[PDB]
């Protein structure tokens, strides 16, 4: 590879980050968008207040305004649901750990009780909030509402870092590693400039997802980030031993890589900033298909990547990976639902299942309240889409095992629940084939009618190839398409995967049945649970 490959493609001009004249050939349409305006100036410059006030059909009327609602507010963690609830903004925030405050909570609840049918909220496979029904001429009330209750929505969308995921038993669990808030509090701050915006590392060629571990049980997932920081000790420090250039996309799902390189726990944030630096200056900027950061590793193969990284720590020092990490390989994946000792003596937490992360106003508040009564005002989101509230005296479980709300979302539903994940799908999501979160509920409740079973079986509904539901992640996954029935009439769909496996011994699934109608999966999904887990038909 030559030395002029190596050559920085991005420059800083006044507090921002642009291409260089002489790298913009080719450049994908996206890449246009930001050259045309940088989008962090509608936060940083406040350029949102006299963008809100324009009415929507007039934004429509000119390219610069509709790309700003339609791409640049990605940048505040605000999308546009063209096609599908047309004026309306999903709107998606920084939640490192999956952390909130009941407080924060009722705050959203209030956002979306506002907007009546219109509104929702939702947990991520990011374990994040996206909150729903937001009209723009309420956008800058609602960013400083958030920024009141100590919430962000920066960077969330487009070509920036993502929700930094930890471990959501961090600091409570008996068996962790390390405590990951710390550092996925410190990913946060970095990433968004301490909320008020970083545009060192928003002009990335495509998204980058950051985790840190600090569980045996891998909950973090770190085999599909683009970073993920594995808890190591070194010549009898600790630290972490870096993975990088995992990711899904419709055209390929690589797992992440050694870089070879290990870091003490303080140059966390130092090594953060030299990837991302490296994959800002270097990444190839064309097809969108080839822009996410492995494409940058097989480029210069992954000693050349490294390198990059490595000039771009202080005082230009990266040491190789440790022989061995602390996670260990003999572990079985624990279960978080219910009720569950912490290591504080005296106290428990407890997790709900919450269906399909699906909630309304009312259950927000009623969540909240849980955790102002129960327990210390915190609620956990989880990357299946439920939620912990930690910090409970153990003597108030049974109390809170009474609460009606708990027949809704349960300490104990059934194993299948337990499991399930599924996508946005075509209710909001304009790249949907088909309805995800209804579908795969209705789907779930019938098979477990059939069978009983023992073996946690995750099943993952995804609507569309781009996979944020991690269908390659799952015992049985399921990826949206139109196909036919028996009369050829046109119906909705799934491609049918096998083969995903989490934890320290993952591997990513592929598809083994397409095309399969909706409407036929249930007797499929019973005897692939029968004659492959185990399951016995009632
Ligand atoms: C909400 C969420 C799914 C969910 O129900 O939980 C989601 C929803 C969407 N994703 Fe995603 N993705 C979500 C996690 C993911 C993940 C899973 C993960 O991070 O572990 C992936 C696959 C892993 C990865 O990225 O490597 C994922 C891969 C994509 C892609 C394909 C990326 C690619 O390289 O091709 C797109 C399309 C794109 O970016 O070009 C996308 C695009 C989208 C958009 C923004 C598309 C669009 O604007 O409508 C979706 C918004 C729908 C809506 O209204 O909610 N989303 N998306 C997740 C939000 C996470 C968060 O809080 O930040
Ligand atoms: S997988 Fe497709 S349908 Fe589901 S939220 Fe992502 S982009 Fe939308
Ligand atoms: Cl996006
Ligand atoms: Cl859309
Ligand atoms: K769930």
């Amino acid at each position: 590879v030559a030395a002029e490959r190596l050559e920085p493609r991005v420059e800083e001009k006044d507090g921002y980050w642009i291409l260089k004249e002489q790298f913009r050939k080719g450049i994908n349409p996206q890449e246009k968008v930001k050259i045309e305006k940088e989008p962090m100036k509608l936060f940083m410059e406040n350029g949102i207040e006299e963008l809100a006030k324009i009415p929507i059909e007039e934004i429509d009327q000119s390219k610069l305004t509709k790309d700003d609602i339609d791409v640049r507010l990605k940048w505040l963690g605000l999308f546009h649901r063209r096609k599908n609830q047309y004026g309306r903004f999903m709107m998606r925030l920084k939640l490192p750990n999956g952390v909130t405050t009941s407080a924060q909570t009722r705050y959203l609840a209030s956002v979306i009780r506002k907007y009546g049918k219109e509104g929702c909220a939702d947990i991520t496979t990011r374990q994040n909030w996206q909150i729903r029904g937001v009209v723009l001429p309420d956008v800058p009330e609602i960013l400083k509402g958030l920024a009141e209750v100590g919430l962000t929505s920066l960077q969330s969308g487009m070509d920036n870092v993502r929700n930094p995921v930890g471990n959501p038993l961090a600091g409570i669990d008996p068996e962790e590693i390390v405590d990951t808030r710390p550092y996925t509090n410190l990913l946060s701050q970095f990433i968004t400039g301490n909320s008020r915006g970083n545009p060192a590392v928003s002009n990335l060629p495509r998204k980058w997802n950051p985790c840190v571990v600090g569980s045996h049980d891998l909950y973090e997932h770190p085999h599909i980030n683009d970073l993920a920081y594995m808890p190591a000790t070194k010549d009898g420090r600790f630290g972490f031993n870096l993975l990088v250039g995992g990711f899904f996309s419709a055209k390929r799902c690589d797992e992440a890589i050694p870089l070879d390189a290990w870091v003490p726990a303080d140059d966390v944030v130092p090594v953060c900033r030299a990837i991302l630096e490296a994959f800002r200056d270097l990444g190839f900027r064309g097809n969108r298909q080839k822009c996410r950061m492995m494409w940058l590793i097989d480029e210069l193969g992954v000693e050349g990547f490294r390198a990059e990284v490595e000039k771009r720590m202080p005082q230009q020092q990266l040491e190789r990976a440790s022989p061995e990490d602390l996670v260990q390989k003999q572990w079985e994946r624990r279960d978080y639902l219910g009720v569950h000792p912490q290591k504080q003596e005296g106290y428990s937490f407890i997790g709900l299942h919450i269906p399909v992360g699906r909630v309304q106003a009312d259950d927000m508040d009623e969540l909240a309240r849980l955790a102002d009564e129960y327990g210390s005002g915190e609620i956990r989101l989880t990357v299946e889409q439920n939620i912990i509230i930690p910090n409970i005296e153990t003597s108030k479980i049974e109390a809170l095992l009474k609460e009606p709300v708990l027949s809704t979302f349960s300490p104990d539903p059934p194993i299948l629940m337990k499991g399930l994940v599924a996508c946005t799908g075509n209710q909001f999501c304009g790249q949907a084939i088909i309805e995800t979160k209804a579908r795969s509920l209705k789907i779930t409740e019938e098979v477990q009618r059939q069978v009983s079973l023992t073996k946690p079986v995750r099943m993952h509904w995804t609507g569309c190839p781009n996979t944020c539901a991690q269908v390659q992640v799952a015992d049985i996954g399921f990826m949206g398409c139109l196909t036919r029935d028996k009369n050829g009439k046109t119906v909705e769909g799934a491609d049918v995967f096998l083969g995903g496996r989490i934890g320290s011994d993952s591997h990513l699934g592929e598809v083994y049945k397409k095309a399969v109608p909706c409407d036929d999966l249930v007797p499929l999904v019973v005897d692939l649970l029968v004659n492959n887990f185990g399951a016995v038909p009632r």
